[PDB]
């Protein structure tokens, strides 16, 4: 009632950055998540004891894979964290609710393989879900946590509160689908470049909910560069491990997954940076221009790269 949670002073004025990094301390991570609840939300958007359970119920969901584990779920929550206070007065309390719970979820159960793994195998999950498999199975794992005894920290809503905030939750968790996300920027970049673009439009809101979204999960990209090249070292650990897969089923592997074609990860990021995170992190900051840090940050990664290229490191 009376509680706050409270960080060290480091973290506590660092965690207001884009540029944050959670630390290797898995057990602050829950604390961490509360406390930008806390401030985000307030102190009485969830009964705690109700919150506590369901991260630690999400906690146990994530799976030990080298990226998408729950070091990533916080890390993408913490980005929607930054832009939310960033962008205080722009955004309902239902949608400040939805949209943390939505990137702490965003990756529930993934097992490190793309959609276009799990259809080649044929996994069961590619006949339930044809598109978007992955991410309608991380909806339906978030779903399922909320069912369970003690979970549902939306029990205080109304009726149709609750099914506002589940259907916000929802397309905010498909819109992670990086095949979505290019048709998504491109309509919004028209909408706003011709004057169209209205918040008040519900289905503009989705878009622009949906883009924040695809920069809270590619966020590795904004941080210090250490932390950008580490983090590329996992996300290819899980690359070459679906490539791997893939030429136990007979396939050659896209180069990025060939751990063979490994030489050219430098010239492979600056593709990715310049095809999907530059474009994004421009579209954001003209949508919302209190997010440009993520896009200048995304600038100088991309600089660091071509500094890696050209033997300067
Ligand atoms: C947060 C985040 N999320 C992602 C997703 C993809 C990618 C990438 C990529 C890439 N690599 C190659 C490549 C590599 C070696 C040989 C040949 C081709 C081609 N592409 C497009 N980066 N990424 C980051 C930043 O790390
Ligand atoms: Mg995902
Ligand atoms: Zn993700």
């Amino acid at each position: 009632g009376l509680m706050q949670f409270t960080l060290p002073v480091r973290l506590c004025k660092e965690i207001e950055l884009f540029h944050f990094d959670i630390g290797p301390f898995e057990n602050m991570w829950p604390g961490i998540f509360v406390y930008m609840v806390h401030r985000s939300c307030g102190t009485s958007c969830f009964e705690l004891e109700k919150l506590c359970r369901f991260i630690m119920s999400v906690k146990k969901n994530y799976r030990r894979v080298p990226y998408h584990n729950w070091k990533h779920a916080v890390t993408v929550a913490h980005c929607m964290y930054a832009i939310l206070q960033n962008n205080h007065t722009l955004f309902t309390d239902l949608e400040r609710k939805g949209l943390l719970i939505a990137c702490l979820c965003h990756d529930l159960d993934h097992r490190g393989f793309s959609n276009s793994y799990l259809q080649k195998f044929d996994h069961p999950l590619a006949a339930l879900y044809s598109t978007s498999t992955m991410e309608q199975h991380h909806f339906s794992q978030t779903v399922s946590i909320l069912q369970l005894e003690g979970h549902n920290i939306f029990s205080t809503l109304s009726s149709s509160e609750y099914e506002q905030v589940l259907e916000i939750i929802r397309k905010a968790i498909i819109a992670t689908d990086l095949a979505l996300y290019f048709g998504n920027r491109k309509q919004l970049e028209e909408m706003y470049q011709t004057g169209s673009l209205n918040l008040n439009n519900q289905s503009h809101r989705d878009r622009v909910i949906g883009l924040m979204m695809t920069a809270c999960d590619l966020c590795s990209v904004t941080k210090l560069w250490p932390v950008t090249k580490l983090t590329a070292n996992d996300i290819y650990a899980e690359f070459w491990a679906e490539g791997d897969e893939m030429k136990k089923l007979g396939i050659q592997p896209i180069p990025m997954m060939d751990r063979d074609k490994k030489d050219e990860v430098p010239q492979g990021q600056l593709g990715f940076y310049n095809a999907v995170a530059i474009p994004c992190y421009t579209t954001l900051t003209q949508i919302l221009p209190p997010t440009e840090p993520l896009l200048k940050a995304c600038r100088d990664n991309l600089s660091q790269w071509e500094k890696v290229i050209r033997g300067e490191e």
